[PDB]
């Protein structure tokens, strides 16, 4: 079939509600704040997705050994540009150099990482950064039709709230799908 079950969408929602808890306690301690996640899934096909996204943006295409293809961690630039400065301690909505994408890659393969950790018991998998963009338009990694898992992480501190998105192809979940 070309779409996720019922049961399957429940399956992913547990999975990755997981992931926004580590997600949550990761991002206070790298922020030093609390900062809180919250997780909600939905399927729609790529196009609606990829036409979505801010231009620019910071688009990490990965992958796993696990897998066969390639799936999409989005965050936007308000959070990129935030977190950095955090990070830093130092938004300019302009592309990131090159400089910053690589700095904060780092902290994308962590919460890769924290999103493998959550997949365990279903796949687990070690994540593998095959490809950083920031035009939406330049990322086409699968058919516009296809249908895509869409896991949105709201989040947000004190008065700001801004979003992570994971999106899963249902060709490179088609596989697990079955068992």
């Amino acid at each position: 079939p070309s779409k996720f079950s019922k049961e399957q969408l429940r399956t992913f929602q547990m999975i990755h509600e997981n992931f926004g808890r580590a997600l949550s306690t990761y991002l206070s301690g790298r922020l030093r704040t609390f900062v809180d996640v919250e997780i909600s899934i939905d399927q729609l096909t790529y196009e609606e997705f990829i036409r979505s996204v801010m231009i620019p943006s910071f688009i990490v295409i990965f992958t796993g050994d696990v897998f066969e293809g390639s799936a999409i961690f989005e965050m936007r630039l308000d959070l990129f540009y935030t977190m950095l400065d955090i990070i830093m301690g130092g938004p300019p909505n302009r592309p990131p150099t090159e400089i910053e994408t690589s700095i904060m890659r780092k902290e994308v393969t962590n919460m890769l990482t924290l999103l493998a950790q959550a997949w365990s018991d279903f796949q687990y998998f070690i994540p593998s950064i095959e490809n950083v963009e920031t035009n939406p338009q330049f990322v086409q990694i699968v058919p516009p039709n296809e249908i895509v898992l869409l896991v949105t992480a709201s989040v947000s501190w004190g008065e700001f709230t801004s979003f992570i998105n994971v999106c899963w192809p249902f060709s490179l979940l088609e596989p697990l799908l079955e068992k």
